[PDB]
């Protein structure tokens, strides 16, 4: 199997804005996660070809990753903070669906997700 195309990151037909929450999501949340020691599995789409995971996109129908999220933020692709938060949650969920408890990658996801949730608890006002 081929990899699916990556998620769209730009769309001139989708309205754009910058909000304090979206700024925080890029500058604090994304950037903090991105530099973490456990970020590497999550910095780009899962390359099921390169990793020889033929079933990955048979199981995961809503792929998402931080590279995509970063580009969406940088492109002002999101209108609502919740769209971005949802993308992060989808990314984590995919990991938990595909992988098993105690797998290194699941422990990595848990740790990154705990940091993510901590940071979104600090989202500034609307
Ligand atoms: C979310 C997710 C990621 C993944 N594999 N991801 C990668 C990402 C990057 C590399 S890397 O080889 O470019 N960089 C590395 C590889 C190992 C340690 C540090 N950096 C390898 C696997 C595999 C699975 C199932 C999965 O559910």
């Amino acid at each position: 199997s081929m990899n699916p195309p990556p998620p769209e990151t730009s769309n001139p037909n989708k309205p754009k804005r910058q909000t304090n929450q979206l700024q925080y999501l890029l500058r604090v949340v994304l950037k903090t996660l991105w530099k973490h020691q456990f970020a590497w599995p999550f910095q780009q789409p899962v390359d099921a070809v390169k990793l020889n995971l033929p079933d990955y996109y048979k199981i995961i129908k809503t792929p998402m990753d931080m590279g995509t999220i970063k580009k969406r933020l940088e492109n002002n692709y999101y209108w609502n903070a919740q769209e971005c938060i949802q993308d992060f949650n989808t990314m984590f969920t995919n990991c938990y669906i595909y992988n098993k408890p105690g797998d290194d990658i699941v422990l990595m996801a848990e740790a990154l997700e705990k940091l993510f949730l901590q940071k979104i608890n600090e989202l500034p006002t609307e």
